[PDB]
DNA sequence: AAAAAGACTGAAAAAT
DNA sequence: AAAAATCAAAGTCTTTTT
């Protein structure tokens, strides 16, 4: 269970489309052409992005072009058949202009809207869960627009539709006043599931996944998970030795399987690679993680740059960010990597008999609550802790120590670091927490800030 | 088993 | 005064369906 009482106001739907001004025009093959409202709206999306690289990608241009056409009238389809013939320049000029306008505004102008914004947030940015009011992270529904997929996402440029109340599922307690939908509408459904943490959800049309409206990080519901998250990592700390000794043993098994996971566990532990869940071949942008590494991403070097037994990792991880690395591994690991590449083709899984489910199942068996990602938290937290002891100058000046903080903070993000660690250091050294964590971080880390002392040790 | 369904960081805008 | 400086996709992991 996640709560007992949950009463909130529902989402803020996207502002309705504002038709272009008459003077603002669109040209096709030199000719002028007034676009159907729907076709117009979609075109503005593209127009506002002509100043962006997205518009230079062929995947984007095509995905946009096709989707735009599905919204055109029958005649528009007949005419507009070449993107290269469409002229969005004037539309583009307009929006840029509009943006300039908002920049060149009176303080009188600026303040009004600023207060306008405060009225929405005060009303729709909070909810009541149990005894207290809580802040909501994202209370507005994602506006329609063009999909900004990262990397070579095969769907970038696709049209994200406008979410109606009819697509919205509301969640709140049974005894709560149900938020009423916009006049003339209905929610998709209303449920009272005290097992989930979300207030609102809906299915996004581009990938068919479910989007949710949840609470601020400073939430008890959120905060509590984070607290639990670091605890789990602390527990790994104790069992890591036992764990490292076991997979270090599995490196010599008569079961490539036992060996496949062990090696992967190694990299994860040692290099902090991500689990690597399989992604839909042809529906997503190809990035990989540990378990999903392919033969082609690894290249072994018996000896290299004076280094002996080097593994040359070269692939695209999360967000299509390239991970290149030369890693001197332990012999049995290096060799095992040869065994794993034997008679395989590049386009093949390195860890053919392994997956995140399998791996995590094993980790769980080793310690309840242990999943791959825990190694990233654990590795990051411990490093900062130890680098803080080692680098903090015991007779320092508040600002330089903060440097020490950065230096310690170098070899190691607000996500993989038990905040209590920084909370401890700041007290022991009398460095105001305010000096490291800003208002919001203090908001978010209030729990670590209050339940940890100069004596804290991750 | 495994797929499918479900529940939890980048980058752009805003804050002399 | 003005200008220059400092939200939502994409993963992981769990639960349900097949």
């Amino acid at each position: 269970i996640k709560w007992k009482f949950l009463e909130h106001k529902g989402p803020v739907f996207a502002p309705p489309y504002e038709p272009l001004p008459e003077n603002v025009k669109f040209y096709y093959d030199g000719k002028v052409m007034k676009l159907s409202p729907k076709a117009e709206e979609v075109a503005t999306f593209f127009a506002k992005m002509l100043d962006h690289e997205y518009t230079t990608k062929e995947i984007f241009r095509k995905n946009f072009f096709k989707d735009w056409r599905k919204e055109m009238t029958n005649e528009e389809k007949n005419i507009i058949t070449n993107l290269s013939k469409c002229d969005f320049t004037q539309m583009s000029q307009y929006f840029k202009a509009q943006t300039e306008a908002r920049k060149q505004m009176s303080k009188e102008e600026k303040l009004k809207i600023k207060e306008e914004n405060e009225k929405l947030l005060k009303e729709y940015g909070f909810c009541i869960m149990d005894n207290h009011k809580e802040r909501i992270a994202n209370f507005k529904i994602e506006p329609p627009g063009l999909f900004r997929g990262r990397g070579n996402h095969p769907k970038m440029g696709m049209l994200k539709r406008r979410i109606m109340p009819e697509d919205i599922i509301i969640n709140c307690s049974k005894d709560a006043k149900v938020p009423s939908p916009p006049p003339g509408h209905k929610w998709k459904e209303v449920r009272h599931d005290n097992k989930v943490t979300w207030l609102v959800s809906w299915t996004e049309n581009i990938q068919g996944s479910i989007k949710y409206i949840m609470l601020n990080p400073s939430s008890r519901i959120k905060g509590e998970k984070d607290w639990q998250k670091y605890e789990t990592a602390r527990r790994l700390k104790k069992c890591v030795d036992k764990i490292r000794n076991q997979y270090r043993e599995d490196w010599k098994s008569k079961e490539m399987k036992v060996r496949q996971r062990a090696v992967a566990l190694y990299f994860i532990d040692k290099l902090a690679l991500r689990a690597g869940n399989e992604k839909e071949e042809g529906e997503t942008a190809d990035t990989v993680g540990c378990c999903s590494l392919r033969v082609e991403h690894i290249n072994l070097h018996p000896e290299l740059d004076g280094q002996e037994y080097v593994v040359e990792f070269d692939f695209l991880g999360k967000d299509s960010i390239r991970y290149y690395n030369k890693v001197p591994v332990e012999k049995r690991v290096f060799k095992n990597l040869q065994l794993f590449m034997e008679n395989k083709q590049p386009e093949d899984d390195l860890f053919d008999r392994l997956n995140t489910g399998i791996l995590n199942k094993h980790l769980q068996d080793l310690m309840e609550g242990l999943t791959a990602k825990v190694f990233r938290t654990y590795n990051a937290s411990i490093t900062l802790q130890q680098q803080l002891k080692e680098l903090t100058a015991p007779d320092e000046n508040i600002p330089a120590k903060i440097l020490s903080y950065n230096r310690a903070n170098r070899a190691v993000k607000l996500n993989y670091l038990d905040p209590r660690i920084t909370v401890a250091w700041c007290k022991k050294w009398g460095v105001p927490i305010e000096k490291i964590y800003n208002k919001t971080q203090r908001e978010k880390f209030a729990w670590a800030i209050d339940m940890a002392d100069e004596d804290y040790e991750f």
